[PDB]
RNA sequence: GGUCACUCUGCUAUUUAACUUUACGUUGUAGCUCCCUUUCUCAUUUCGGAAACGAAAUGAGAACCGUUGCUACAAUAAGGCCGUCUGAAAAGAUGUGCCGCAACGCUCUGCCCCUUAAAGCUGCUUUAAGGGGCAUCGUUUAU
DNA sequence: TAAAATCATATGTAAAGTTAAATAGCAGAGTGACC
DNA sequence: ATATGATTTTA
């Protein structure tokens, strides 16, 4: 066959892979082959929208479903007798009045149909309840007072948000308002409805019950049968202490040594015996002249020993709550069995609920226990290893004997349980172990690409991939690095003890957003960094005090960074809606609001990189789905894949740091010419770098003071780059790679492409004439292959639900806010010509404010009477827009735009082609559309498909096609098809910005097409091979 | 001696997947409401008149339609279903009711492509066996 | 004018929480491949 | 990014 090495340069959205020969001393000396594998979809995530889409669609049906069941209540407690209700089991005559109606209800008997009215509306807007384990009378009375006597609306609305009522504050209403009532007579104050009526308001499911835990939680490393043991578990606990006792080093004068037995002793029971065994304590209970120090710690300005290094969470966590239920002495020992301490973790942390947790307790513990511990618990986060081989192994812990010794003891190696079972053919990967379909993606098609150069190839020597690491570095840089982090975990520290002061009766200990908040207030100095008013700390967990704003908002930067978020007030937040901290303090005109925001900014403990970013006034992504990636990648390899390697270890794992030096030492330095094609080039990289430069490369950076990216070195200040010690694979390696990858000459981008066998044999063996060994059998150009998507499942239609009652006419109306109306917007309003003076005052402002409507509008706008008073205020406006086609939605009631167009069939008559689109909706309908496209007219006059028609083929989104039209021939990619113009648009397979549109070829007719015809491409770039298709395809 | 890979532990930074809720936003329909096109009915006032009666203009009041603001109800993908109790059925009662914008894959089906063999035919076709790829197929994924 | 290119404009949003999984890096203990 | 109205250029 042939011994080449396989590279990869694998990202989120694209496998570059190329082949290099070697010989039998495995040098490089040939570049046999190369490609680009595009995979990636039309660009948070699909999966993540799909989730959100699946949450919105469960809140929304079982709030129809307990209002539906509210209704029933009401009527089989004899409150509504079925003359009230109608077909469709609504409420006939039901007032709408429910906040006046609440408030009335505290002072006069209410109507049948009334206090259906109040009890339906305080259903349906029931208010948050707290999740985490731990006027006036009425939220109605006051809201209908201050809110209404003063702020013009009840409701929250987009920019003015105004109020929050609890869970809690509801029922509080509720129940007065029964009481009230009975007070009142109201024949409908039964116990059964009032039970009814509450338990309708206050249930709610719980956010993890059953076995969704476990569904989640990994397997053991030795013993793959077996679970993950929970952290808050007498065995975990006791492991994890067992490995820092056994793991303790002195640092002496100038030696170093272990704990000796009897200082293990010394220290074996000191956490269990108080609250935290710190290394200051440890230290003063082994003797430890000063002129002995730990290997870790820190030892800076601070008193680093203060640090805990034990603390056994679980037993003092247990322990203290049976203190404080009065069945346990403060100085007595915990008196369970570890057996039952490791149930009881492994209980709390599998289970959240009450009913779950005493599932599997009751029979294992006292009921006195039991109530005190649900009661005072919260646990989670699981070790690595089982309970069963955690039992196996800490007595041999106990004894002294290192991690490594006691799991080689019982299970032969400390490596745990691997399956390594070599076939020629990489093994579809697991997709159990990967819940990230970005990432499953990337590695199902860098095995597709794979599996594809072996059925083509034969077995790759080596395979060399890219993974996202970080060369090794300086012991200045990683000492800087640890002080940083060190600085973190101080200030999480701080914020985590600050949250344990204001907050004693938390049940548990802090989260993450905890900490968030916490160390925000203490960044920001207690203060809305948006307001200036200072935050009551005593109250953060009360919903809608204070939420942590993302400054620049999730649906226009996908962030999620600290650097991202501040602590705001509820309100301001809301407020807020997602504009950035610019546009919202409008620092255009530095408003009197955006200069003190700023300063805010500025005098905030925040990093210089978030305070720059809080402020940005400019637009114009994931990586660590990349290194996932890779890393699994290397690792899957190794441990199953057939490789013709001398080693053992036929796999390298490379990173892009060494890929960048190695593109800089050998001429690839390539400023910003990204365009697909380069993920060859890189992949041709990672083909020829070694483990030996690796090696190498490590140790110019990190002993001789070599920056790991310009590759560059400075003695006194000479600056010299490091090129001579790091040779490339051939004498004119550069210019050989640039020609094969891109086609045209390393030197010029401008000439044009050799875009065949021919043209780029003659072109290397010219430019190149000395190396003869350039070209050969396989030097075919390089054509991106892209993924197809033939799914025919997607978004039906656009969001924004919009006016059908005028479609016939061919337009919808949609009612825009003044805000917004921008003049062009204006002409197209619906009353234009039934309210002339509210036109030509909507033209007025939005002319003297130069068409800003923002600016136009921010006083507020009212109509006017012919008299000349004022009367009703405008904040929006129906507005005509054009529709010509849309999807029904919401009863019938409505119309949206398109969103996903699945597929184009394609069809011919008279050596004409016509285009018929089929989108998402018509799939869910089950409707295979009659009619194509005709470009000027609306879809009704458009073509009528009948027997009379040839089907060609059907066509998805990167499918192949290729069009001549005899004034040109032009092949790609099938991307777009517009309803309107009938046409398609192409992208070219290495989307090359110079050709089309940033390389899609828009509006390419197929009308009068000479040749219309779909093609197929394997992973590779090879097998280009035209298909038809037989029978016209349905949709379902 | 170094670098690397992996095992476990603490930590820092970031991400993913799953779940439970809130409040908005949009559309429709109502009620009160703002403007306002049209059309009636009446009044007043000018014109005309032999009479009755007609004509304009203004001002009240309605009504269709448009539609401003507040409140409520319905819907919130397009589309499909499931338990329990009555009931011969028709169907009624009922529920912390369940799916639907992602991904993987080749066991069943569909559908594209390649190889090998056999036979025919003057490059195609049928039978067979194998091999890929994509799915409207199986599954992650159900009451 | 019919068909083909080109230009042009519009896309749902902010929170509260219970969880599990992953990777890059720092540090501690180890084994083994590889320079 | 896609979907598609609106406009200009081309056969
Ligand atoms: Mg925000």
């Amino acid at each position: 066959s042939i011994n080449y090495i396989l590279g990869l340069d694998i990202g989120i959205a694209s496998v570059g892979w190329a082949m290099v020969e070697i010989d039998e001393e495995e040098n490089p000396i040939r570049l046999i082959d190369l490609g680009v594998r595009v995979f990636e979809r039309a660009e948070d995530s699909l999966a993540m929208a799909r989730r959100l889409a699946r949450s919105v669609r469960r809140l929304t049906r079982r709030r129809a479903h307990r209002l539906l069941r509210t209704r029933r209540l009401l009527k089989r407690e004899g409150v509504l007798q079925a003359a009230n209700f109608d077909e469709n089991g609504l409420i006939k005559s039901l007032p709408n009045t429910p906040w006046q109606l609440r408030a009335a209800a505290l002072d006069r008997k209410l109507t049948p149909l009334e206090w259906s009215a109040v009890l339906l509306h305080l259903i349906k807007h029931r208010g948050y309840l707290s999740q985490r384990k731990n006027d006036f009378r009425t939220p109605a009375e006051l809201a209908l007072n201050k809110f209404e006597k003063e702020s013009g609306h009840i409701r929250n609305q987009r920019s003015d948000y105004s109020h929050t009522f609890s869970r809690k504050d509801l029922q509080a209403e509720l129940i007065l308002l029964f009481e009230k009532q009975k007070e009142f007579g109201n024949p409908h104050v039964s116990g059964g409805l009032k039970e009814g009526i509450e338990t309708l308001l206050m249930t709610q499911r719980p956010a993890l019950s059953g076995d969704a835990v476990q569904k989640m939680l990994g397997h053991c490393t030795f013993e793959p049968a077996e679970p993950k043991a929970a952290k808050n578990t007498y065995t975990a606990e006791r492991f994890i202490w067992l490995t820092k006792l056994n793991n303790l080093r002195i640092l002496e004068q100038g030696s170093e040594r272990p704990l000796t037995d009897t200082e293990r002793a010394t220290l074996m029971d000191e956490p269990y015996r108080k609250s935290k065994l710190t290394y200051a304590q440890a230290r003063k209970l082994l003797g430890l002249e000063d002129t002995a120090f730990f290997k870790g710690l820190r030892y800076g300005k601070d008193n680093a020993e203060a640090s805990t290094l034990m603390e056994m969470k679980a037993y003092h966590a247990i322990s203290r709550a049976l203190e404080k239920e009065g069945l346990k002495d403060k100085k007595s020992p915990l008196n369970l069995s570890p057996e039952l301490q490791d149930e009881i973790g492994t209980a709390f942390s599998l289970f959240k609920t009450d009913e779950d947790i005493t599932g599997r307790l009751k029979d294992r513990i006292q009921p006195e226990i039991l109530e005190a511990l649900l009661k005072h618990i919260s646990f989670d986060k699981f070790v690595q290893i089982s309970l069963k081989a955690l039992r196996r192994i800490v007595p041999l812990m106990e004894q002294g004997k290192r991690y490594d010794e006691a799991c080689a003891e019982i299970y032969g190696d400390h490596y745990g349980k691997k399956n390594t079972e070599e076939k020629i053919y990489l093994p579809p990967i697991p997709a159990d172990e990967i819940r990230n379909p970005v990432v499953l993606r990337a590695l199902s098609q860098a095995r597709k690409v794979i599996n594809g150069v072996v059925r083509r190839y034969g077995s790759p020597a080596r395979i060399h991939i890219e993974t996202a690491r970080e060369v090794g570095k300086s012991f200045k840089d990683r000492k800087e690095i640890e002080k940083r982090q060190e600085e973190n975990r101080k200030d999480r520290e701080k914020a985590a003890a600050k949250f344990r002061e204001y907050f004693p009766n938390f049940v548990g200990e802090p989260k993450s957003k905890d900490i968030l908040k916490l160390r925000l207030y203490e960044q920001q100095h207690g203060k809305c960094l948006y307001s200036g008013k200072e935050i009551n700390l005593g109250r953060l967990n009360e919903k809608g005090y204070v939420e942590i704003d993302a400054a620049l908002p999730f649906s226009r930067t996908w962030d999620d960074s600290f650097n991202n978020k501040v602590l705001v007030l509820g309100s301001e937040n809301q407020n807020k809606g997602n504009q950035t901290p610019y546009e919202y303090f409008n620092g255009k005109d530095n408003s009197r609001e955006w200069q003190e925001f700023k300063a805010r900014v500025e005098t905030s403990r925040f990093p210089r990189s978030k305070k720059q970013r809080i402020l940005l006034q400019k637009f114009d992504r994931n990586l660590n789905d990349t290194r996932y990636v890779n890393r699994f990648l290397c690792q899957f390899v190794a441990d199953r894949m057939r490789l013709t390697g001398k080693g053992k270890k036929r796999v390298f794992a490379s990173n892009g740091q060494i890929t960048n030096l190695l593109r800089g030492f050998w001429g690839l330095r390539k400023v910003r010419a990204e365009n697909d094609r380069h993920h060859a080039l890189d992949a041709v990289v990672v083909a020829c770098s070694t483990v030996a430069m690796q090696q190498k490369i490590t140790r110019f950076v990190r002993y001789k003071e070599m920056n790991a990216f310009d590759g560059k070195t400075i003695d006194t200040g000479e600056v010299l780059h490091q090129k001579t010690h790091f040779p490339q694979p051939w004498e004119f390696f550069a210019q050989e790679v640039m020609i094969r990858v891109f086609g045209k000459p390393d030197g010029k981008p401008e000439f044009e492409e050799a875009d065949t066998l021919e043209k780029l044999r003659t072109l290397l063996a010219e430019k190149l004439s000395s190396r003869p060994e350039a070209v050969h059998e396989y030097v075919t150009p390089l054509f991106v292959s892209r993924a197809p998507n033939r799914k025919m499942s997607g978004q039906g239609h656009m969001e924004t639900v919009k006016s059908a009652k005028r479609l016939d006419e061919g337009v919808s109306v949609l009612r825009v806010p003044l805000t917004q109306l921008k003049l062009k917007d204006l002409e197209k309003m619906v009353n234009r010509e039934r309210e002339p003076k509210l036109y030509e005052a909507l033209k007025a402002r939005l002319e003297a404010h130069k068409d800003d409507p923002a600016k136009a509008f921010a006083e507020p706008f009212y109509k006017y009477d012919k008299a000349g008073n004022r009367t009703q205020q405008v904040k929006a406006v129906r507005v005509e827009q054009v529709q010509k086609t849309g999807v029904w939605v919401r009863n019938h009631n409505g119309i949206a735009d398109n969103a996903t167009m699945v597929r184009v069939d394609v069809f011919e008559k008279g050596d004409k082609y016509y285009l018929v689109p089929i989108y998402s909706w018509q799939v869910a309908k089950g409707i295979l559309p009659d009619r194509a496209v005709v470009q000027g007219k609306d879809e009704e006059d458009w073509q009528l498909i009948d027997d009379s028609f040839n089907f060609k083929f059907s066509l998805h989104p990167n499918d192949l096609v290729e069009v001549i039209t005899k004034k040109a021939r032009m092949f790609g990619y099938f991307a777009s098809c517009h309803r309107g113009t009938g046409n398609i648009n192409i992208r070219i397979h290495d989307l090359d910005h110079k050709i089309g549109k940033n390389g899609i070829l828009e509006g390419i007719g197929v009308k009068t097409a000479l040749s219309f015809q779909k093609y197929q491409i394997d992973e590779l770039g090879k097998e280009i091979r035209p298909c038809r298709l037989k029978k016209r395809p349905p949709v379902r």
